[PDB]
């Protein structure tokens, strides 16, 4: 309606083909007209992530530890990671002919071409890393449900949640290299799991890490097993 | 079949999803079984470029000035530019567990990933440059046929072929910002077309360049109007 009018002034409207979510921006959302204008430029911003929407883009001010940002690094592929100013400056321009904006002026820092291009690979970061099944303490910040959803988007097949305190060796699943992989928060957890596994499956390989180990692996789309950062314990 | 036999030895074969052409390589072609193998890896190598095959990949030993290479820069997008060894090494492994090969070990030397990502844009390079209709001399090496279709793949709408030397102003087309854009071969052509356009359409803008001006624009997926390299004459 009012949008057709605004856009009618334009001749060669680009189709950007962006199927995006946003994080840490656009907190006011968009009015009906801006959504229609965007649609015309082939831009849609989805409120939630759905596999069927074939998302290929994230808007964010910077690298953020959010569920959406982390998952965006599992898009197939991730086409662009852009600052919200791209949308803001484009709309302001249209609201005043032709659109001249350089999409490449708005790339998020630290999300470089080498990383983005890893999303074109046939594998996910944890599949490449041979971490198929993982154990996750249930006391983990953010809630076990969101952590697991992120880890599964990034190639982990089985997320086993361990009851804090209550658990025994039988509750632990192996990884089908490290036979046992655990994500913990407390150093008393590290000792408890080391004892338990050496008692019940002695001489088996173990990797115990904290959440930041995964997060950093995602941010780089590579697990560097030679690194000692965020590794709490390992037996190989 | 026999390829299945060969690959059945493998669990979790990758799906590279490559729709490729090759240039400067695979000159012996592939046998029936290697093609079925590649097929199972999600790799197909087409003999020619067809818009509807939605190609996303080129195999080449290095950056080449072939029609196939130049056009691969107009893929939507170009996902990988890879050395032929990628295919050779992997088929070698296969004919002899699983496939252990790193796609990124085979990136073509001297390709800028930031350049390849411009293929993700909604526009082509000459469309961005507002070079829509050009004039091309007929003695241009490689022939007008191939130069013409390379330019069209990269956003130029009309290619007007000029007969030198029996040539008049009426044989020239304007670019519908430079009103007249000419690709020439010889210094005497530069002088001729300047004289002619100034006489018949005085005080109009003119850009006269060498073929290499277009080739380098394509290699960088950018026409840099600030550079004078490969420019023979301009009046702005």
């Amino acid at each position: 309606t009012k949008a057709e009018k605004i856009l009618a002034r334009f001749n060669e409207l680009p189709n950007y083909d962006l199927k995006a979510v946003c994080t840490g921006c656009f907190h006011d959302g968009f009015n009906e007209v801006d959504i229609e204008i965007l649609n015309q430029l082939g831009i849609k911003i989805f409120d939630n992530i759905k596999e069927t929407d074939k998302l290929n883009c994230i808007f964010a001010p910077k690298i953020l530890r959010t569920e959406k940002f982390l998952k965006s690094l599992s898009f197939e592929p991730l086409k662009f990671a852009l600052k919200p100013e791209f949308i803001i400056d484009m709309l302001k321009q249209i609201h005043s002919s032709q659109i001249n904006i350089n999409l490449f002026d708005y790339e998020i820092n630290g999300i470089n071409e080498s990383i983005i291009s890893k999303t074109k690979l046939p594998t996910k970061v944890f599949e490449r890393a041979n971490i198929r099944c993982i154990n996750l303490v249930n006391d983990i910040p953010g809630g076990v449900d969101t952590i697991g959803s992120v880890l599964k988007a990034h190639g982990i097949e089985k997320i086993n949640v361990l009851r804090s305190k209550k658990c025994t060796f039988e509750d632990i699943i192996p990884n089908d290299i490290f036979k046992y992989v655990l994500i913990v928060t407390k150093a008393s957890q590290v000792k408890k799991f080391t004892k338990m596994i050496n008692d019940r499956d002695k001489n088996e390989t173990i990797l115990i890490v904290e959440w930041n180990w995964c997060v950093e692996s995602i941010f780089h789309l590579n697990v560097d097993f030679t690194s000692k950062k965020n590794v709490l314990y390992q037996k190989k």
